[PDB]
């Protein structure tokens, strides 16, 4: 299938090219959150090392597809009024992102309330023939997406469904989880190289970084406050 | 004037930090359009900034209408006959200037060069804006802070040669500083950690590029990280 071969060729250009994925996602609202713009940022980050982006947002899929030879994660992040769930809620946002060209669909995969079921949500990506990428926030929601099927495991949501974020990626899930057989996409805090090559060292198959790239905002913040004083 | 240029950038040097972003994106690069250039330098100036660094006349024209912080306008040459490639020209400070350039740098460097630094100094202070010497060593540094030249960077040491150290140049930031330089750390200052050091070592400000602005060289910095 045109997902067995996409699979197939994206485990081998990880194995020729190395594990880095790049989420595209500027601060919302700011001058970089223009859909030209974070098209130049996949494409930039494409012809310097990225297997592939990840992408939120319609209008920002349709704008990056036709100009970006690399695989598309794509999601949708919503606000619901009962349900803390924000990545790629709705069956119809897996319909739109399948629309607009996303390669590989990611949703939230957590133990929390939700309007649509994760079976449902993984069933609507398979019927449109594509991978299914599950955020993850704990070991257990993990090994479950798994024993599913999917394709890939992401420690996407770890650190943002509890009281606090810690300043450490979660490491302690990429080691549990890849070796329990899981392909690991380590995503979350991967903010210096040497942390992006912790998630690999402790079993990861891929790492997403998103922040130390494409958040200029963020990225500041960072040198500011290490500046002062 | 330019004195009250100065005064305000000591002052939210002092309350914010002093966090200088250059934004030039990899030549040819997707990025590398000036309302995307635009951008970056009011995505940075809204978050740390106190001035940015901007390179050409087309960036510069696009960026200074909806930017609010100073700027450190240059333009950068191949094609001079000589080694000197940060605003070698007469001509490129009449155009900085013309285009709202708040800071002229130059290359300070003493090397073959069609214009003397005196002559681009002069040139910088007949438009009454302020200068900044782009240096290579500490005795540069000394020279231009001689002149009388409000911000002295260390943006050229390890650019003249053939090898690049791989950590910045610490020594001539707390050397100059210790002469009474106002001193701007430029240089492969591309950690946080880098940056504060530099604060530690006498530096004025800290102009971060590269891990702020370049996309392809953060993306290599992780790709070669995850590569095994
Ligand atoms: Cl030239």
């Amino acid at each position: 299938s045109n997902a067995m071969s996409l699979l197939a060729r994206l485990e081998q250009s990880v194995h020729e090219n190395g594990g880095l994925i790049v989420s595209c996602q500027p601060v919302p609202g700011s001058p970089m959150d223009k859909p030209e713009i974070v098209a130049a940022m996949a494409q930039a980050a494409a012809s310097a090392g990225a297997v592939a982006v990840r992408i939120e947002g319609i209008e920002n899929l349709r704008t990056v597809r036709p100009h970006l030879s690399v695989p598309i994660i794509g999601i949708i992040k919503r606000d619901l009024t009962g349900s803390p769930v924000r990545i790629t809620p709705y069956l119809q946002d897996v319909d739109a992102l399948a629309q607009a060209g996303a390669d590989i669909i990611a949703f939230d995969a957590s133990f929390r309330s939700r309007p649509v079921d994760i079976d449902s949500l993984l069933t609507r990506i398979r019927l449109h023939g594509l991978l299914a990428m599950a955020d993850c926030s704990t070991v257990n929601e993990g090994i479950s997406c798994h024993q599913k099927g999917i394709e890939f495991i992401g420690t996407t949501l770890s650190g943002y469904t509890g009281p606090i974020t810690p300043v450490e990626p979660d490491l302690a899930m990429v080691t549990q989880l890849s070796h329990a057989g899981c392909r690991v996409i380590a995503e979350g805090r991967y903010n210096t190289p040497a942390l992006a090559a912790n998630a690999i060292e402790h079993g990861a198959w891929a790492v997403t970084v998103g922040s130390a790239i494409t958040r200029i905002e963020h990225i500041c913040q960072w040198f500011s406050h290490a500046v002062k004083r």
